[PDB]
């Protein structure tokens, strides 16, 4: 059973894909949460008759992102909190099948990442953004934006869209020639590298990382210091 660790605030995609040679529709998916067994459980989401229903304290953070016409009942849980630590069980039945697959996934939650990233002038840094996932190729779009304290508007640092022939755009303004993707988008990683950091690079970097139309958002405050 997969054991996934995430920091507080992160998203996690828990795969629930039924291995078949044929592309079958999903009839039923249930995702249930228990802290230990705990003697207690709660629904994250259920799906029947072509409708998903995120429930309870997961109602606004949870999404069936699997292709329900291709054997897939995978879940995206956003904004993970410490109370989300425990076991997620997927029960899934495909159209025209009687058998039910049951797949437990354990989620471990580490303390939230610091908001601030400290860098010295002239150094290189990474800004990391990725979704924790058992499944490849789920991220469809990554967009990095920048604002300083004095900006009237965000500017684009780097953008990648998997559903365009275009693919990858890099800044032609303040970050020109100093930014590139270090993440493998096919492995759900939108991380970038920023080279020869300047004082004027100080500010808020935002990553919007998409699984379909569903955005997960990450903020990094770049604090540029001396010596
Ligand atoms: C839907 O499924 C039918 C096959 O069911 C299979 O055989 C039975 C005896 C069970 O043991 C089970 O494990 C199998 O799934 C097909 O014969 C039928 O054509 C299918 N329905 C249609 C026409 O779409
Ligand atoms: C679910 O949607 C599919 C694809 O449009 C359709 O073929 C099927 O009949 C639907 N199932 C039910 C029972 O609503
Ligand atoms: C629930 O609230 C979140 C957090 O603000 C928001 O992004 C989302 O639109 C809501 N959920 C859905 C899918 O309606
Ligand atoms: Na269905």
């Amino acid at each position: 059973s997969p054991q996934l660790r995430v920091h507080v605030g992160e998203s996690v995609l828990m795969g629930c894909v039924v291995q078949r040679t044929e592309e079958k529709h999903v009839d039923r998916v249930d995702w249930l949460f228990s802290k230990d067994k705990d003697d207690a459980s709660e629904y994250v989401l259920f799906y029947y008759s072509n409708l998903s229903v995120p429930t309870g304290r997961f109602q606004n953070r949870s999404h069936l992102v699997g292709d329900t016409f291709h054997n897939d009942g995978s879940l995206l849980l956003q904004d993970v909190q410490k109370a989300d630590e425990g076991i997620y069980t997927c029960e899934i039945r495909l159209k025209n099948e009687s058998m039910v697959m049951k797949k437990p996934v354990e989620l471990w939650v580490l303390p939230e990442e610091p908001r601030d990233l400290r860098v010295r002038v002239g150094d290189t840094t990474q800004m990391r953004c990725s979704i924790q996932s058992t499944e490849e190729k789920r991220v469809t779009k990554v967009n990095w934006m920048f604002s300083s304290g004095s900006h009237t508007e965000e500017e684009t640092v780097l953008s990648y869209d998997s559903n365009m022939r275009s693919g990858k755009f890099q800044s032609l303004g303040r970050f020109r020639n100093r930014v590139d993707l270090t993440g493998d988008i096919s492995r759900n990683d939108g991380s970038i590298k920023l080279q020869t950091v300047k004082e004027s690079d100080q500010g808020i970097y935002t990553c919007s990382i998409y699984v379909g139309k569903l955005e997960s958002r990450k903020t990094i405050v770049l604090h540029v210091v001396q010596d």
